[PDB]
């Protein structure tokens, strides 16, 4: 019970370290996990610098984004809650301002798969535009259930969603899957960006997207072990 | 008195280390702080390699950019003084040749906010052009009160100002704020540059700039703690 | 016999470490070597994270891509086997998703030599397109002798071949040669990409490609020693 | 005598380490220094991996590019000799394939100063084209007095010269000056490249080039101390 819970906490901390070391996550970003013992709950670190998060910093939240914990929480915690209630299949949610992906949050050009490693994206990454329903005078943040409800809405049933002029949200069935996807989404965006200025891009076909987006099997763990080893090499625990 | 003064010195040294480790500052760059005990004075390190600056290297300057210290000072110290006298609200001034931002110092394209993290910029970063009043035969440097007076002039009441074909100047109400802003100005410029070659950019609206540029609250310290932790991880003190 | 075999194993491990440290190889990538004692066999690490590969992880495969080893193998092992049987001169094969090169896997613009260091490429890097013979509903992978047979086919007698929307394959007469070529192919692609957006590119002539592509002599070992030293500096063994 | 000579050797080794750590120099690159005791001689490391060069690896060459040393020498040593005899004012010569600068070696767009830090370039960096006098079937190398004589010719009286489809050559009155210039030439090229794709570039005027290119005084040593400190921080001696 408490032993298993500690394991989930450790994985979130590890995922945070990996995302930071691999340049995916910034000072502002956070990853959560649905309590594997109780779907009505999820775990998320208190509002702190990512590089300082430990297992003792994880808070317990309900699907309403509220916690009994007396410590300060992330304002964008509602991004996680709203998605978990709308997507029962999702077990982990990650929010970042991933460098290479960021530009796609404010340009018309859609982020579409260009290599097999990006197939999990689907046709293209959906873009949530807060102006559509709230005008152009908002703070662009996701600090409310209603706004974050629209974000889940735009996400639909896909694997990723971009928040215009803000950042990126990655979802998946496990912390390891979300970390893997976040890493390759970043590499895919970098590749497409380079390609757009080298010549005409020939994208993956809907058929290849369907077929290739299914070979992301034993790959998830290999990636996790690799990035984990890289953490040991850097002495980042 | 001397205890508090040492704290301000330590923060300047830390800020210097952070800016160097995060790739914002180069061999040429420097940050100052208005004496919190005396507005007519400000602190700035003697002319030395940034990586070698210690608390014992900080000099005391008046609003005329002069010091009793017998050690060599930065030639561009006038950039700091002239701004402090024109902007009483400013408590810290930073000058660098921040990589991603640098190109905006010599192209017509204005640096405008594209994500919420850049909202503090305002409509766009003003550009100081020395040729406007001094012709095209100058050294592009800011080594004189009159020239640096025009720089403060171009800065006006904004948060940043670019010196054409030279570098960037960041201002703020605290050392921590300037470090935070300098870091995100660099990330914002990088993002816009990438975006311009990916597709058509949809910028933040004046309304979002006003609203989002106000959520830069508890964020400042989280960033400082994160970059500070990153310094410990690298063994850079 | 076993002493010499261990030396070949050690070189593969070293090459893997070098490619990872130099940013050529990713979590997904692998290098093999034809058994110098038996051409009908080649060596390749079992399916594991590259950063964890040791000499005890190398497997023995026949030219049919099969091993007596009971441990899991790479699915793309057929890429190596099919090339070794078609190219007797090749003693090492490397597969990666080399960052700078990757975009050329999905754009019309051909990767042509622009500096003497890229002369080994030949006129341009051939591109294998799985759609040509298998339609646009495949997984883009090279997990079968027939598909990988076409890859060898597209490679022909050249030094490199790109697998559309997938990755890159480097071949050579020695592990050291393939590592050298993989490193410079990455630098060459980076250079051309930068050049295409700076101005009009004046490529190497067929004559320079022939003459310059022959000075890659004692250079191979200097590079190997340099990257090997860089590994010691980083404490990566 | 031998004490002073050792100091010159130490500086060359340090410069090599700095250029490697700052990403200016690659496996292939080398720096030399005119013997301050005898202008008819210059020092250059034997043909080895840059990361392995020590004071005991430096060779003595005459202005004909020949040495009594029995150890292998760099084939491009003639690049250094030919320049020293044509430019008595030059005391150090550096050859590299500096990343950001490299593209300018094969595109029509000239590398012109865009910030005060690049003023030392002059109007633009001259480009040596081997095809002009030797056709398009050469190895693009500088392995002969006659060819290298033309390189010195193209260099003229400037501070830098590009060898088409090959690399870059930096000259100066001291090892420290060449290291400083090589570092900023790289940053300047990076900046211009970024700028060209952001908008219309407003270059430094001939007047600013003349005036700003003279403030490169005490700056040289600050840079040297900074990069030297950075070497200690990395434990690279
Ligand atoms: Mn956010
Ligand atoms: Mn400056
Ligand atoms: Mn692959
Ligand atoms: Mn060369």
């Amino acid at each position: 019970s408490f032993t298993m819970r500690r394991k989930v906490f450790e994985e979130l901390v590890t995922a945070t370290k990996i995302l930071l070391n691999e340049g995916i996550m910034d000072t502002f970003g956070h990853i959560s996990a649905r309590d594997p013992e109780d779907p009505a709950s999820f775990f998320l670190a208190q509002k702190l610098a990512p590089s300082l998060i430990t297992v003792d910093d994880i808070q317990r939240f309900n699907l309403d984004g509220e916690t009994s914990d007396n410590r300060p929480s992330y304002l964008e915690r509602y991004i996680h809650s709203e998605i978990y209630k709308t997507r029962p299949d999702v077990q982990c949610v990650l929010h970042t301002h991933s460098p290479a992906v960021l530009p796609y949050c404010f340009v018309d050009t859609p982020l579409r798969p260009v290599t097999h490693m990006g197939a999990f994206i689907g046709e293209s990454v959906p873009v949530y535009e807060i102006r559509d329903k709230h005008g152009d005078e908002t703070d662009l943040f996701g600090g409310s259930p209603d706004v974050c409800a629209d974000i889940a809405e735009s996400l639909g049933s896909q694997t990723v969603v971009l928040m215009a002029r803000h950042g990126v949200v990655n979802v998946g069935k496990s912390v390891r899957e979300v970390v893997f996807r976040a890493f390759y989404l970043e590499q895919e965006a970098a590749a497409l960006t380079a390609g757009l200025k080298i010549g005409n891009v020939k994208y993956l076909s809907p058929g290849e997207i369907k077929t290739a987006g299914k070979l992301v099997g034993a790959q998830i763990d290999r990636g996790w072990n690799h990035w984990s080893q890289r953490l040991r090499q850097a002495g980042l625990a």
